[PDB]
Protein backbone atom coordinates (compact mmCIF):
# COMPACT_ATOMS: atom_id res chain seq x y z
CA UNK A 1 0.00 0.00 0.00
CA UNK A 2 1.33 3.44 -1.06
CA UNK A 3 3.46 2.14 -3.92
CA UNK A 4 1.96 3.75 -7.03
CA UNK A 5 3.63 1.37 -9.50
CA UNK A 6 0.27 -0.36 -10.18
CA UNK A 7 -1.40 2.94 -11.06
CA UNK A 8 1.43 4.53 -13.04
CA UNK A 9 4.08 2.42 -14.73
CA UNK A 10 7.61 3.39 -15.57
CA UNK A 11 6.65 3.37 -19.24
CA UNK A 12 3.73 5.79 -18.67
CA UNK A 13 5.98 8.07 -16.55
CA UNK A 14 8.57 8.48 -19.29
CA UNK A 15 5.98 8.80 -22.07
CA UNK A 16 4.37 11.63 -20.09
CA UNK A 17 7.74 13.27 -19.58
CA UNK A 18 8.71 12.64 -23.24
CA UNK A 19 11.26 15.45 -23.69
CA UNK A 20 12.70 16.05 -20.20
CA UNK A 21 16.01 14.37 -21.14
CA UNK A 22 16.41 16.38 -24.36
CA UNK A 23 19.29 18.71 -25.20
CA UNK A 24 16.95 21.70 -24.89
CA UNK A 25 16.18 20.71 -21.27
CA UNK A 26 18.06 21.34 -18.06
CA UNK A 27 17.52 18.63 -15.49
CA UNK A 28 18.54 15.78 -17.79
CA UNK A 29 18.51 12.44 -15.95
CA UNK A 30 17.49 14.12 -12.69
CA UNK A 31 13.82 13.22 -12.34
CA UNK A 32 13.41 9.45 -12.34
CA UNK A 33 10.41 7.17 -11.98
CA UNK A 34 12.13 5.37 -9.06
CA UNK A 35 12.49 8.73 -7.28
CA UNK A 36 8.85 9.63 -7.75
CA UNK A 37 7.74 6.17 -6.56
CA UNK A 38 10.03 6.42 -3.49
CA UNK A 39 8.81 9.96 -2.64
CA UNK A 40 5.14 8.97 -2.91
CA UNK A 41 5.56 6.11 -0.42
CA UNK A 42 6.12 8.88 2.16
CA UNK A 43 2.60 10.28 1.60
CA UNK A 44 0.48 7.15 1.61
CA UNK A 45 -2.86 8.93 0.99
CA UNK A 46 -1.51 10.48 -2.25
CA UNK A 47 -2.58 8.39 -5.23
CA UNK A 48 -4.37 5.98 -2.86
CA UNK A 49 -7.60 7.89 -2.18
CA UNK A 50 -10.85 6.92 -3.90
CA UNK A 51 -11.48 4.37 -6.61
CA UNK A 52 -9.18 3.57 -9.51
CA UNK A 53 -10.40 6.48 -11.64
CA UNK A 54 -9.99 9.01 -8.80
CA UNK A 55 -6.45 7.70 -8.00
CA UNK A 56 -5.50 8.09 -11.65
CA UNK A 57 -7.06 11.57 -11.89
CA UNK A 58 -5.03 12.71 -8.83
CA UNK A 59 -1.79 11.54 -10.49
CA UNK A 60 -2.85 13.24 -13.78
CA UNK A 61 -3.60 16.53 -11.96
CA UNK A 62 -0.36 16.41 -9.95
CA UNK A 63 1.68 15.86 -13.10
CA UNK A 64 -0.42 18.44 -15.05
CA UNK A 65 0.41 21.16 -12.52
CA UNK A 66 4.04 20.23 -11.90
CA UNK A 67 4.63 19.86 -15.68
CA UNK A 68 3.57 23.45 -16.09
CA UNK A 69 5.77 24.62 -13.18
CA UNK A 70 8.81 22.94 -14.78
CA UNK A 71 7.85 23.32 -18.49
CA UNK A 72 10.25 24.20 -21.27
CA UNK A 73 7.62 23.94 -24.05
CA UNK A 74 6.74 26.54 -26.70
CA UNK A 75 4.27 26.82 -29.59
CA UNK A 76 5.61 24.48 -32.23
CA UNK A 77 7.84 22.47 -29.91
CA UNK A 78 8.35 18.82 -31.03
CA UNK A 79 5.20 16.75 -30.28
CA UNK A 80 3.48 19.80 -28.75
CA UNK A 81 4.17 22.19 -25.86
CA UNK A 82 2.29 19.77 -23.53
CA UNK A 83 5.07 17.17 -23.86
CA UNK A 84 7.79 19.41 -22.39
CA UNK A 85 7.17 18.96 -18.63
CA UNK A 86 10.06 18.54 -16.17
CA UNK A 87 12.54 20.43 -18.34
CA UNK A 88 13.72 22.47 -15.30
CA UNK A 89 14.41 21.43 -11.69
CA UNK A 90 14.72 25.01 -10.37
CA UNK A 91 14.18 28.73 -11.14
CA UNK A 92 16.42 30.21 -13.87
CA UNK A 93 16.48 33.56 -12.06
CA UNK A 94 18.15 32.94 -8.72
CA UNK A 95 18.78 36.58 -7.72
CA UNK A 96 15.83 36.97 -5.30
CA UNK A 97 16.17 35.61 -1.73
CA UNK A 98 12.36 35.11 -1.45
CA UNK A 99 12.38 36.00 2.25
CA UNK A 100 9.07 37.26 3.69
CA UNK A 101 9.17 38.93 7.11
CA UNK A 102 5.44 39.63 7.56
CA UNK A 103 3.85 37.49 10.29
CA UNK A 104 7.26 35.73 10.43
CA UNK A 105 7.41 32.16 11.78
CA UNK A 106 10.12 30.77 9.53
CA UNK A 107 13.63 32.29 9.75
CA UNK A 108 15.58 33.07 6.60
CA UNK A 109 19.16 31.84 6.76
CA UNK A 110 21.79 34.45 5.83
CA UNK A 111 23.04 34.09 2.26
CA UNK A 112 20.33 31.56 1.32
CA UNK A 113 17.79 32.05 -1.46
CA UNK A 114 14.30 30.51 -1.46
CA UNK A 115 13.69 30.68 -5.23
CA UNK A 116 11.62 27.95 -6.95
CA UNK A 117 12.97 24.40 -6.57
CA UNK A 118 11.66 20.94 -7.58
CA UNK A 119 8.46 19.92 -9.44
CA UNK A 120 6.17 22.44 -7.68
CA UNK A 121 8.88 25.14 -7.75
CA UNK A 122 8.60 25.51 -3.96
CA UNK A 123 9.42 29.14 -3.06
CA UNK A 124 9.78 31.42 0.01
CA UNK A 125 10.85 30.83 3.60
CA UNK A 126 7.22 30.24 4.62
CA UNK A 127 7.17 27.13 2.41
CA UNK A 128 10.70 25.78 2.94
CA UNK A 129 10.18 26.11 6.73
CA UNK A 130 7.09 23.97 7.32
CA UNK A 131 8.05 21.64 4.48
CA UNK A 132 11.44 21.02 6.12
CA UNK A 133 9.78 20.45 9.51
CA UNK A 134 7.29 17.95 8.01
CA UNK A 135 10.04 16.11 6.10
CA UNK A 136 12.70 16.31 8.85
CA UNK A 137 15.09 18.26 6.64
CA UNK A 138 16.89 21.47 7.42
CA UNK A 139 15.55 23.16 4.29
CA UNK A 140 15.85 26.71 5.65
CA UNK A 141 19.58 26.23 6.30
CA UNK A 142 20.23 24.26 3.13
CA UNK A 143 17.44 24.85 0.59
CA UNK A 144 19.53 23.52 -2.28
CA UNK A 145 18.96 19.96 -1.07
CA UNK A 146 15.45 20.32 -2.68
CA UNK A 147 17.10 20.40 -6.09
CA UNK A 148 20.13 18.12 -5.54
CA UNK A 149 18.22 14.94 -4.58
CA UNK A 150 15.30 13.82 -6.87
CA UNK A 151 13.45 12.07 -4.06
CA UNK A 152 13.63 15.20 -1.90
CA UNK A 153 12.57 17.25 -4.99
CA UNK A 154 9.48 15.10 -5.42
CA UNK A 155 8.78 15.01 -1.68
CA UNK A 156 8.64 18.85 -1.59
CA UNK A 157 6.09 18.84 -4.45
CA UNK A 158 3.93 16.12 -2.86
CA UNK A 159 4.20 17.90 0.52
CA UNK A 160 2.80 21.00 -1.15
CA UNK A 161 0.02 19.04 -2.85
CA UNK A 162 -1.07 17.42 0.42
CA UNK A 163 -0.89 20.46 2.74
CA UNK A 164 -3.76 22.89 3.24
CA UNK A 165 -2.84 26.57 3.71
CA UNK A 166 -5.99 28.28 4.98
CA UNK A 167 -8.05 29.66 3.38
CA UNK A 168 -6.83 27.36 0.55
CA UNK A 169 -7.63 23.63 0.91
CA UNK A 170 -5.03 21.06 -0.13
CA UNK A 171 -4.81 20.21 -3.83
CA UNK A 172 -5.23 16.60 -2.66
CA UNK A 173 -8.62 17.40 -1.01
CA UNK A 174 -9.91 19.18 -4.09
CA UNK A 175 -9.05 16.45 -6.61
CA UNK A 176 -10.36 13.65 -4.30
CA UNK A 177 -13.78 15.39 -3.91
CA UNK A 178 -13.13 15.97 -0.18
CA UNK A 179 -13.10 19.76 -0.21
CA UNK A 180 -16.26 21.50 0.95
CA UNK A 181 -16.27 25.04 -0.54
CA UNK A 182 -17.40 27.92 1.69
CA UNK A 183 -20.26 30.11 0.45
CA UNK A 184 -17.58 32.75 -0.25
CA UNK A 185 -15.79 30.22 -2.46
CA UNK A 186 -19.06 29.64 -4.37
CA UNK A 187 -19.93 33.30 -4.82
CA UNK A 188 -16.32 33.73 -6.00
CA UNK A 189 -16.81 30.98 -8.65
CA UNK A 190 -14.32 28.61 -6.93
CA UNK A 191 -16.15 25.36 -7.69
CA UNK A 192 -14.33 22.03 -7.18
CA UNK A 193 -12.24 21.18 -10.20
CA UNK A 194 -8.77 21.51 -11.65
CA UNK A 195 -9.37 25.29 -11.91
CA UNK A 196 -9.39 25.61 -8.11
CA UNK A 197 -6.11 23.67 -8.04
CA UNK A 198 -4.55 26.24 -10.39
CA UNK A 199 -5.98 28.88 -8.05
CA UNK A 200 -4.34 27.25 -4.97
CA UNK A 201 -0.97 27.05 -6.69
CA UNK A 202 -0.74 30.56 -8.28
CA UNK A 203 -4.20 32.08 -8.57
CA UNK A 204 -3.12 35.60 -7.58
CA UNK A 205 -0.96 35.88 -10.69
CA UNK A 206 -3.00 33.75 -13.12
CA UNK A 207 -6.69 33.31 -12.34
CA UNK A 208 -9.67 35.63 -13.02
CA UNK A 209 -8.20 36.02 -16.53
CA UNK A 210 -4.94 37.57 -15.24
CA UNK A 211 -2.74 35.15 -17.24
CA UNK A 212 -4.87 33.02 -19.59
CA UNK A 213 -1.71 31.69 -21.26
CA UNK A 214 -0.33 30.01 -18.11
CA UNK A 215 -3.71 28.60 -17.17
CA UNK A 216 -4.19 27.14 -20.63
CA UNK A 217 -0.77 25.48 -20.37
CA UNK A 218 -1.71 23.87 -16.99
CA UNK A 219 -4.93 22.60 -18.59
CA UNK A 220 -3.20 21.18 -21.71
CA UNK A 221 -0.83 19.04 -19.64
CA UNK A 222 -3.70 17.85 -17.48
CA UNK A 223 -6.04 16.84 -20.35
CA UNK A 224 -3.16 15.08 -22.15
CA UNK A 225 -2.42 13.09 -19.03
CA UNK A 226 -6.08 12.32 -18.35
CA UNK A 227 -6.32 10.95 -21.93
CA UNK A 228 -3.30 8.75 -21.29
CA UNK A 229 -4.76 7.36 -18.03
CA UNK A 230 -8.20 7.05 -19.65
CA UNK A 231 -9.93 9.27 -17.07
CA UNK A 232 -12.24 12.29 -17.33
CA UNK A 233 -10.61 15.70 -16.54
CA UNK A 234 -13.92 16.97 -15.13
CA UNK A 235 -15.68 20.30 -15.21
CA UNK A 236 -14.57 23.66 -13.74
CA UNK A 237 -11.20 23.00 -15.36
CA UNK A 238 -10.38 26.70 -15.97
CA UNK A 239 -10.18 29.57 -13.44
CA UNK A 240 -10.84 32.55 -15.64
CA UNK A 241 -14.17 33.14 -13.86
CA UNK A 242 -12.81 32.51 -10.33
CA UNK A 243 -11.55 35.17 -7.88
CA UNK A 244 -8.14 34.33 -6.43
CA UNK A 245 -8.00 32.98 -2.86
CA UNK A 246 -6.95 35.44 -0.09
CL1 LIG B 1 1.43 6.96 -1.94
CL1 LIG C 1 13.66 5.04 -13.12
CL1 LIG D 1 -0.15 22.39 -25.75
CL1 LIG E 1 20.83 29.16 -1.72
CL1 LIG F 1 -7.43 32.88 -15.73
CL1 LIG G 1 -13.15 8.63 -15.30
CL1 LIG H 1 -14.81 15.54 -18.39
CL1 LIG I 1 -13.85 29.77 -13.56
Amino acid sequence: FGDLSGIISRDQFYKMLKHMNDNDCHAVGFFTYDAFITAAKSFPSFGNTGDLAMRKKEIAAFFGQTSHETTGGWSGAPDGANTWGYCYKEAIDKSDPHCDSNNLEWPCAPGKFYYGRGPMMLSWNYNYGPCGRDLGLELLKNPDVASSDPVIAFKTAIWFWMTPQAPKPSCHDVITDQWEPSAADISAGRLPGYGVITNIINGGLECAGRDVAKVQDRISFYTRYCGMFGVDPGSNIDCDNQRPFN
